[PDB]
């Protein structure tokens, strides 16, 4: 049958009072959020943080994902990595997305895609191959947010987002111990995906759509996240069960649908531009992006 959306995730609109501290902010929702796994948090409709990457000298080399690559398993050439700027990747990504459904971009239903994408990564009559770009530094282009440096400059205007707690290279990063931290970026199309897994150390993790078509998140609670490993182990194929987890979660791909056939607690939403999502300790998540789109992201600690 088709693919049943699993329910929505918390979405959190705080006041200007409520949007002060977000570590303060995260602890308050964490009773509800903690139970979801992932949330989602809409800012102040007038925080509106301007794009400071270095757009002119935006180069990078995107990975390529075939959708169905598990699926296949029942040549290493199949295509180069190639070289895009941030406009030439946005013209291919438009054209796929664009000419795959037969209509313009902006007009391609969320439901829609989703439905598509979980129908390809199970399909083995066809083939989609797609790219993005992934655990980009935000040291050698640049973050999405303003900082301050001397490479940058940074209007007066936008200097109350350099110093926002909100900025996501503000955002603590130092775990305690017993006696170099930067945001990665992410630049994705349409049917690009990341698989489920969750962050080294159980970490926090909190995600900011720069702009950009949505990006489609599910989530696990950690309460649930024996049951996750679980049900991969089950099914995953002989070969990888047996594998480490962090080498296992290359390949962790799953339908949301089969995991809450088995009783896993399951949560969806869609991520639009300028909103955040956070996923708390131990929970799984993963997901695809509806188009193309410019995330950042980094791990914090509380
Ligand atoms: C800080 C870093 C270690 C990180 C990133 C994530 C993560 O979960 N995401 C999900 C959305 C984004 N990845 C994509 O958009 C890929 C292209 C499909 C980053 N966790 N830790
Ligand atoms: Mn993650």
């Amino acid at each position: 049958a088709e693919f049943v959306p699993p329910p929505e995730c918390p979405v959190f609109e705080p006041s200007w009072e409520e949007f002060t501290d977000p570590l303060s902010f995260i602890g308050r929702i964490r009773p509800l959020a903690e139970k979801t796994g992932i949330c989602k948090i809409r800012p102040p409709k007038d925080w509106q943080p301007p794009f400071a990457c270095e757009v002119k000298s935006f180069r990078f080399t995107p990975r390529v994902q075939r959708l169905n690559e598990l699926e296949a398993m029942t040549f290493g050439f199949e295509q180069a990595v190639r070289e895009y700027t941030l406009q030439s990747f946005g013209e291919m990504a438009d054209n796929f997305k664009s000419d795959y459904f037969n209509m313009p971009v902006h007009m391609v239903p969320t439901e829609l895609v989703e439905k598509e994408f979980w129908r390809l990564v199970s399909s083995i009559e066809e083939d989609v191959i797609v790219e993005y770009g992934a655990d980009i530094s935000s040291k050698d282009f640049g973050s999405g947010f303003p900082v301050k440096d001397g490479r940058r400059k940074i209007l007066p205007e936008e200097e109350e987002y350099a110093l926002s707690g909100w900025n996501l290279n503000n955002m603590p990063v130092l775990e305690q111990s017993v006696l170099m931290k930067v945001p990665w970026l992410y630049v994705g199309m349409c049917f690009s995906s990341f698989c489920w897994h969750i962050e080294d150390h159980w970490s926090y993790s909190i995600n900011y759509l720069h702009w950009g078509e949505p990006k489609t998140w599910y989530g696990v609670p950690s309460h649930a996240a024996e049951q996750l490993e679980e049900v991969m182990r089950e099914l995953a194929p002989e070969l990888f069960e047996s594998q480490p987890d962090l080498l296992h979660q290359l390949v962790t791909i799953m339908n949301p649908n089969v995991l809450m056939e088995h009783g896993v607690p399951v949560y969806r939403t869609n991520q639009c531009a300028g909103e955040f999502v956070v996923t708390f300790p131990r929970a799984y998540h993963s997901g695809f992006n509806q188009g193309y789109n410019f995330a950042e992201a980094v791990n914090f600690c509380t």
